[PDB]
């Protein structure tokens, strides 16, 4: 049986659906290069602000048996850096590039988008707009953010969404997203926000910022991620869903795709394993498909059976 | 060292902080009796509606390696039934009783509370008002109005069962509302992480029937969210007690709930999977944890989680 993890979307061809989750292993040149050199089908740069940010005091990330918790504080090299990477450095012959943007205000997103436009046009970098860096838990702030970006940014882009936890919210968020035809992918999900990990041995939290509260990733978040992927897969039929959350194995990735994911992003697992993980994941996902007699992702994407 | 899991709150003494989570093993008489006969410090009856509800088509619960997912649909024997249990059958000599209430409207809650009042007065049953039934607690206006309406007609302290929140803006907003109501003397954090979707890779299907497979997550999945909420509310509602609920499988998990601020610790998924004998193991495990850590009482470390 001939098989393929190839994905075609956004006027690009991807060798496989895998890419890093924004913020994981994608902050520095070396990381971006490592992601480019990896087996991943794509990569996305660390969510950027107009200027570099040191981020939060450490420890600000902690790997856990069931995932991770982090309150990084948006450390990044600043927009110029990621723009320059996209404009001059990235080898688009190897794989497409997503640039994650997380302006701390509408104005910042507008100004970065205005500059990104030309690089997107010339080089084909694709914006993933981080709406979940809060913003998308305020549907008005979300609408305004998307409106502003859509107004100034003359390309399709995607949005990185925080998880929602009820249909009213799935419906409200989809309704808004569907109002913006430039939003051509939706990445579900960012962390499950503000969990609190307590180490029983130390009787303390495990990250320093925010009294130990931080975003959960990893095994914790898989059913929430699947819920969100599928929810928006159903509710935004005009749009692609990128899955993100709880992917450690080809099998997990298979679940993302069944739920409706086109690309599958890997955060916590990648953080722990390094970009070699993509060789394992592609292999595993092919293995899963082989055992299940699938040849292409199209054959089961979004086809999760309900009862 | 002499150690105690005793908890004292709302004019009651509890042998230990453990109780079932509302909805787990507390729907029928047999279940309520078993929970009463168990080693638990307390119990709470299945969230009730004014009339019986058969709930959702099955399968509507699935135990999972990392917890559970359910969309039960509020199956319950109806308020009269739980009121009768509280009025006539429950052995208060054994342990205090909580009655979970989940009217589908403000009016329903008001009408039940009107009737619950006398029984609370007479027998000392304590209301846990479910504001997170699959959503009042994700609508702050509704929440305030609901608490106002209930507070108007219910002349007793009670607690509220909250859904998890996921940011400080919501912890603040929720806490601000709850702090407006002095009758709200405890807050139970948390109900399920709502509307997860479990997909069985083997069957390529969801695992519960209602709502296209979407359902509330419990168990290991939810512990850091539960701890976050417990602690968030513990911090923001200093005049209230927090009951922890979410992801408790061991005395160590319970120790974490208490460290985060919990007074009572509710056990849902783990209890579903192990039955009420779990309470002997949990009390034993928590005591063991405390002995190792040189704590004698829950007071000593409740809410004392160290930040960096
Ligand atoms: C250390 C770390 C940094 C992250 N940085 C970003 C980021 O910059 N932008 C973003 O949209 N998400 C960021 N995330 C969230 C991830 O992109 C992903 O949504 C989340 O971790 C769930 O995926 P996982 O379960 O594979 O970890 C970060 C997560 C981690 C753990
Ligand atoms: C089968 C089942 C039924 C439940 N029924 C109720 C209920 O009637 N009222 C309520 O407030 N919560 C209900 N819950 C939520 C639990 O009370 C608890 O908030 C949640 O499961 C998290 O606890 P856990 O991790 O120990 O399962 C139910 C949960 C399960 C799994
Ligand atoms: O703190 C982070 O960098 C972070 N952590 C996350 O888990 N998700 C994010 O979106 C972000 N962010 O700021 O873009
Ligand atoms: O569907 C349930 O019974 C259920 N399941 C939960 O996980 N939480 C609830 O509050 C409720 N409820 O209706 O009261």
């Amino acid at each position: 049986g001939s098989m393929s993890l190839q994905v075609n979307l956004l006027n690009n061809t991807f060798a496989n659906p895998f890419m890093n989750a924004a913020g994981v292993m994608c902050t520095t040149t070396e990381e971006l290069v490592a992601m480019t050199e990896s087996a991943s089908g794509s990569l996305v740069s660390k969510s950027c602000t107009p200027a570099l940010r040191e981020g939060n005091p450490t420890p600000r990330y902690q790997a856990l048996p069931l995932g991770s918790i982090n309150s990084m504080g948006l450390p990044n090299n600043g927009f110029d850096f990621y723009l320059a990477y996209a404009a001059e450095q990235h080898d688009y012959g190897k794989k497409p590039l997503f640039l994650s943007m997380s302006g701390l205000s509408m104005r910042e997103n507008v100004e970065m988008c205005k500059r990104l436009a030309a690089v997107a046009t010339e080089k084909g970098v694709i914006l993933e707009l981080n709406l979940s860096c809060q913003v998308a838990y305020d549907f008005d702030a979300m609408r305004q953010c998307l409106t502003a970006v859509s107004e100034v940014y003359p390309h399709s882009f995607g949005v990185k969404m925080p998880p929602y936890f009820d249909f009213a919210h799935f419906d409200a968020a989809a309704e808004i997203l569907n109002e913006f035809p430039k939003v051509q992918f939706i990445t579900c999900i960012n962390s499950i926000g503000n969990g609190l990990v307590i180490d029983a041995e130390t009787e303390s939290v495990v990250i320093k910022p925010k009294q130990g509260f931080g975003g959960l990733g990893g095994r914790y978040v898989l059913p929430t991620a699947l819920a969100n992927i599928n929810a928006f897969y159903r509710r935004c039929p005009g749009k692609l869903i990128f899955g993100c959350g709880g992917v450690y194995t080809g099998e997990d990735a298979f679940l993302h795709v069944l739920a409706g994911a086109s690309m599958v992003q890997v955060g916590t697992a990648l953080q722990e394993e390094g970009p070699s993980i993509f060789e394992r994941l592609t292999s595993e996902l092919l293995g899963v498909m082989a055992k299940k007699r699938y040849q292409t992702l199209d054959e089961f994407r979004g086809k999760v059976r309900t009862l």
